[PDB]
């Protein structure tokens, strides 16, 4: 394997797992074995739980400034490398150089250094009740959570979930996505590195099945953070709750309406549906995947999205110039392919792309061309389900009450988007579609002061922004009696 | 029967069930039938959330303080009504009218009262991200939601779950216990009296294996507010994830710890200790039902304890002068006798009650005599388990971190509470309790500014004050992006 | 006299001032006296100051809910006599009763009402240091405070000043203008049938020659709040914090700027203009009194602004039919001619008005023409200083930074509008423009939950929304310190 | 002269005053003429001040987070340096270096460290008011503000002011004491090799009556911050207003109260009076100068205290060993000694000090001795007024409610404090006592967490904490109109 094999991350160090097992990562541009990767067993989660417990009370027992400062330097740490972490990250999802270098770690560590600020702006209340009496509630660590990643952002989302997690003072056990174990791990040599005490980042690898459900399970556990599929997040809820009642966040996955308006401009607008639907190779949860397109608009837009799809460099995500990787996996190539032959199938038109790209050694990789189907019905498969690959389904729309409507009409809530340049419509349109994460104008910007997650069934709770940081505490009400106390027996 | 029978509220009136079938509520002083009380159908369900989907469209409509208004209308007429409906409670709950008629409704008002007035004070925020480009996030409300409801304070508990729901802009649907469904068909009545729109207080009664959980699958019930046991929550909140993902709030049993350190004046200790485990007959979740004290204080302790004990009023509960009544039903005596000779049998030492007083017209009627065991060990299921009845375990200590250490092994984590004169150790000791509700020198005041919940197995979330009406909202975040847009593609 | 000799409100009744002076106070519609007024004394001041201190104990000792239903009770019955309250101050302002009825009292009450729904809102925070120690804050009253208001709108302001002051739990000593004294004395009966204890609501009559100048003065006032011209601000701010070290809130003066945008509906923009102009015939601070139009379409806007003007109901403001009213007094209009004089004299184009209205019974009142004019410079002295009559300056530009920069080219920065339909215009704009009131498309609406206030020399902290209440207390932080504690000798 | 000529810092370098004019700053331990230093003239303010106006400008153009990485970036310089500064500080004020190296820069960057990290945490507010409608506020910055030194902690209070001002992204003119100017120019160095833009940070040295007062008059200037003496401020604040009604905060003088209740332990009790007294050789303005003990505690109170006073360890300022220093001057050490005089004249009984210490090197600085007074009474010059200096005078009372009248008996109120075991004597206490500053069982600490400033003539406005950030900036509201516009015309 390129890289030696990988261990589980308990206590400040690597120790060895105890299931006598391991699995392979998988690059997936040239289907070449990166590492064999150790599987935790039901006991090592039990090593990582004790650990975490220790280190919590650590963690917990330092001042609010000693925890921040010890999460800047964190950030310092991130900083330095970001570069050599983007290219660990390049092989481990095949994402373009040019993305992981510029997106990945800044945008992971953006939102630590933000939490790292405010670990002392964390306050209860006081409440008078009377002159003998009065409240105050004090916002505690949860203790130890948990958090499961997925693997399209696998750093990322490994620093947006222990970042306010470890900012509220709580101890996280991570497991990252089988399919992206390397930079979790590094992560947690660069918590240790900077200062976090040994317990409060441990890092378990292996499957969702085994490892995440023994963390779903565990009575000790006080909060599971997930992310990935809506069907898998269903199940992953169900065990938190029935188990022993832990809080939960969920972000999970979309089918996200991007509606352009006949006043838009239809170049801003095909800029915005292509970055909606191609960055990451359309392995992003928050993509606009139902693009709506006025009729009087359809030809002219489709010509403006074609143009730009043509001008797609894929190739080599090791390739300074590649802006289009492939994607993460070939389970999911193979999973993307059968949708867009789902499309074929369903009469839709197809306007690029539309099979795997072959040539040369794009023949070792798990690569799938930029595709685009255009007069689709809401009834096609390709319309209602999420592929999570590079696939745009225009569709085209007579007045905007229609399409705002038909925008609302599935169970995934996850983002939405208008483009216009009129005051009304903009905030009209936005505040009647139904998704918590809403974009006026532009597609993808993810800034760490937005709480963002989905409604309906496309996530429970939010991540980022100062809301996020109070949910990773529990509240606990003081009522101090000074005066007399009376009973009635 | 005493009362006609008793129908759906659906829309502003009184429906039909459509279900063939009906259940008795019966006086537990006494075993009367109450009323013939319909079964909600599965249809029925989905009958209630059209309703509550159309009727939520009007109450959203609405301003903020047109809502304010109407709320503010519903807080009269239960001022009015609270003697009338006090009188109605204690019929159907046996708890005595001392206590119906100056806490239930009082409270469960309090509660609606506190969030009547912030109506308007719910607010997003704002945060500039660069000269071109800024978010607000909108709190909108969730839509349609449920509560389930526990049989111990049944109007209170109806009150205080429909109160932040219908402040935040929702509609939702209540299951009142099977056991008390009276009083809240009556809140059902006043709401729409007061100007709540049609469908924005539906009730529905019937079993929670049946009713309740076609409330907790629905597709289009955004959130679940439970209140009742910690098994049950467990199953409750397994089927609201698994169903569609819902947020959930509940509240659920304890064990809760009352340490009386050295310090404690000894008669407010035991005017504390038992207000913590004989108002409302011992049925109450945040009870302080393990009792510890100092070895050198046991002696002392018990014989306050006993002297209180011997002079409360077991009686009538349509007797004023009661003070202690019959509990909730047959079934439910049964289950506290048997925690009773459980504690006889593990050898627990009885200092008074301990059977159930059939004496004159109690024969009629579910009387358990007040009980208090003492010599207690912390493995006595006794102990251990969740009576939820007239049962008071004493437990000696030796130490103070002994003490704390007790009091927090539990899974439990509802309540909590020390007696003490000393500034320090009463903090000190708070602080290192893990339970969400923490009273210091008193017991049993739940303010409507103060948060409460459990820590651990005895909650997810929390009701009253501010937090809890942020937490009827969801959050969209809306991301305006003023100048120009970049694509990488 | 219409009315019977006015005597000062102290201690909830109706006391003989001790000044054995009066003031007049005069319909302007008309010259009749409505009434003689005493002035307070000195002495008088002193002992106003006494009763609101005995007062304000009784208020801050009960509970927060207690004082939300007195403010309540006290919205309510403002709500039964709008009308009648609406008249008197009619004739003491001579604004149309169309305004009266609909605006005065209406809009005073919904910010009472607004903050007698806060009272249980208001709390401190809780800060943990370590382990051994932690803070909390109390928001405590300030104490006693004193309101000066305004002529323009004397029972609204009453209203704005007291509400917040009420609410945050202390004592308020109003004065009303000389001008208009006659509401503030209805509303200080209202409080008092309401609940509010008395001395907590005091009103002393007199102008800022004396009694106004000995409220500002006195040691024993914590706060100043107060509604006029920036020139009077100065002074009385001067007065507050030399005297005793007092907070002070200042709603003073403006010269606010209206931007049209040459993609602004003329119709709408000309709509805004005239409402920004001569609603209260002009006697409203945050009016948009200098209107920029781009030079392309000067010529189609006076147009539609003077087709407007022309049909303006000037007439009695007895009569429901009217819609622009006399000036509040007969010295105001002298000032207003003078501005007007000014105008013509400095070579500004007349488009309408300009001139005192004679004709019949309007002679014997103090009626001004609604008076626009055209062509104007930003040297003029009618576009540099506030007139606070109805006169719209209507100024030509020709490049947008150039609005703005002008726009913001004053001391004034109390409010400042756009008109435009371009999303991304309107907000960048208005993040520009140096005003503490901004409105987009539309002017004048003050809602409850807005904060308003001004900039530059425009003000001094704010009115309404949430932040407000705030400012009506003092914050007091305690450290509790459990642990050891160290010197250093 | 120890060091070279001071000159002005402005626009990120030194420059040269234009007035002609220097004064000298000495060293209180030994006479030295530690330099000469610049007055700046009428015309060097306006200088500052454009500079001050451009430099805004750039600052405001960054991102929160690159703010904060800045002030971070000058924090880590501080820490470096601040021994070096410390030496510095103890040269300019006097005070021992075992305090310098310990308190008065660690403190200082403490806040700044705090601040820093919440420059991303500002933010307005979001307000729906229809379908049609809704507000949101921006924070903008102020723009220029002033801060004015006090001579105790030069450097700290350089800090405390500028941290919050710079974080709310403004820039500020600061002006050192005439007494201290060494401190406040080295920091404006370190702002610009932080990053800090030219401008942002300047420092005028010079006298108040005149540089202090151009900095308040200037109409430029937004907002001016104080710290002094009472005396002093109230001007300070009548020219801050008169001139331009700029917002304001004073932290002034103080008579703070030190109640020892009778059940507290006399070592913590005179530790904490020590503490209170003598640190910094008694010139802190939150210093317990009046210390009420209970008569039954008196003797063996004055023991402990003399006690402890003898072996306070009075010395040259440069040796680790000293924790007594010199006074700041030897018109400050007149002053003091005058008091002390008084204080002897009145017949207060001395129990030590009460004197200049002049033996050997000590007769070459401004060396006051630890100086008891006890038998005190309320009218006593020395109770009445602040000295600020090592005099504590100690109060005999009776009981609690005597001690808490007498304590508020007095037009200060900054700090307070009380000492006592019990529970609800501490809180009931502290609640009584009119102060903005109270310690339970401590005194002095004042984390950055914690809003600190005086109630009554003892302050307006805060420093640190949450609320300090959110009045560095002034509230902005946006009504954004969707819908149809209303005109009664
Ligand atoms: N919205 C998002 O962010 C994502 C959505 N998806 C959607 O999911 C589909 C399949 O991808 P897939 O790889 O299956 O992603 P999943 O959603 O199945 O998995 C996400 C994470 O959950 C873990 N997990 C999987 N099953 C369980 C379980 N029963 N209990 C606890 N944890 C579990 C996984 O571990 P492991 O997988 O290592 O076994 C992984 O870490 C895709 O088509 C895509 O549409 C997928 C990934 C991310
Ligand atoms: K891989
Ligand atoms: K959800
Ligand atoms: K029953
Ligand atoms: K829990
Ligand atoms: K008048
Ligand atoms: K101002
Ligand atoms: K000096
Ligand atoms: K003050």
């Amino acid at each position: 394997a390129r890289f030696e094999e990988q261990k589980l991350y308990i206590g400040g160090r690597y120790v060895e797992a105890s299931s006598g097992a391991t699995f392979e990562t998988i690059n997936p541009a040239n289907g070449e074995v990166l590492a064999k990767v150790q599987r935790a067993s039901r006991e090592d989660v039990e090593r990582a739980v004790q650990s975490a417990v220790e280190g919590q009370k650590v963690w917990a027992a330092m001042t609010a400034m000693q925890r921040s400062r010890i999460l800047r330097r964190a950030v310092d740490i991130l900083r330095e490398r970001n570069d050599e972490l983007a290219a660990l990250e390049t092989l481990d999802t095949g994402k373009p150089l040019a993305e992981t270098r510029s997106v990945d770690i800044v945008t992971g560590a953006d939102v630590l250094e933000y939490y790292a600020g405010l670990v002392p702006a964390i306050e209860g209340e006081q409440i008078p009740l009377r002159e003998t009496s009065f409240v105050y509630t004090r916002r505690e660590p949860l203790g130890v959570v948990a958090g499961i990643g997925a693997w399209n952002y696998p750093v990322q989302i490994a620093l947006w979930k222990s970042a306010p997690a470890l900012a509220a003072g709580n101890a996280m056990i991570f497991k990252p996505s089988e399919v992206t174990p390397l930079t979790a791990l590094k992560l947690a040599e660069i918590y240790t590195e900077a200062g976090v005490p040994d317990g409060v980042f441990n890092v378990l690898t292996g499957s969702g099945r085994e490892v995440g459900q023994w963390l779903t399970e565990h009575p000790l556990i006080e909060k599971i953070s997930f992310t990935g599929g809506t069907s898998t997040g269903k199940k992953v809820m169900a065990s938190a709750s029935s188990s022993s009642l832990k809080e939960v966040t969920m972000e999970l996955g979309g089918k996200s309406p991007l509606i352009i308006f006949p006043d838009a401009d239809l170049d801003r607008a095909a800029d915005i549906a292509v970055m909606a639907n191609f960055f990451s190779s359309g392995q992003v949860a928050t993509n606009g995947t139902r693009v709506f397109i006025h009729r009087s608009q359809q030809a002219r837009f489709e010509a403006k999205v074609l143009e730009r799809v043509q001008r797609i460099r894929l190739g080599d995500p090791q390739d300074e110039n590649t802006n289009f990787g492939p994607l993460v996996s070939f389970p999911h190539m193979e999973s993307v392919l059968g949708y867009i032959e789902s499309g074929k199938a369903q009469k839709a038109r197809l306007l690029c792309g539309g099979e795997r790209v072959t040539d040369g050694a794009f023949g070792k990789g798990a690569y799938v061309a930029p595709t685009v189907f255009t007069d689709c019905r809401d009834d096609m498969t390709i319309v209602r389900e999420e592929i999570f690959g590079p696939v745009m389904s225009i569709l085209v729309y007579d007045d905007e009450d229609e399409a705002i409507r038909r925008a609302n009409d599935t169970e995934y809530g996850l983002a939405a988007g208008v483009v216009t340049q009129d005051l009304a419509r903009a905030h009209r349109a936005i505040h009647r579609l139904e998704a918590g994460i809403c974009w006026i104008n532009t597609w993808g910007e993810s800034p760490a002061e937005m709480p963002v997650g989905g409604y309906k069934q496309s996530g429970v709770g939010r991540e980022n922004g100062l809301t996020t940081l109070a949910h990773y505490t529990r509240i606990k009400s003081v009522q101090v009696e000074l005066g007399d106390y009376a009973s009635v027996f």
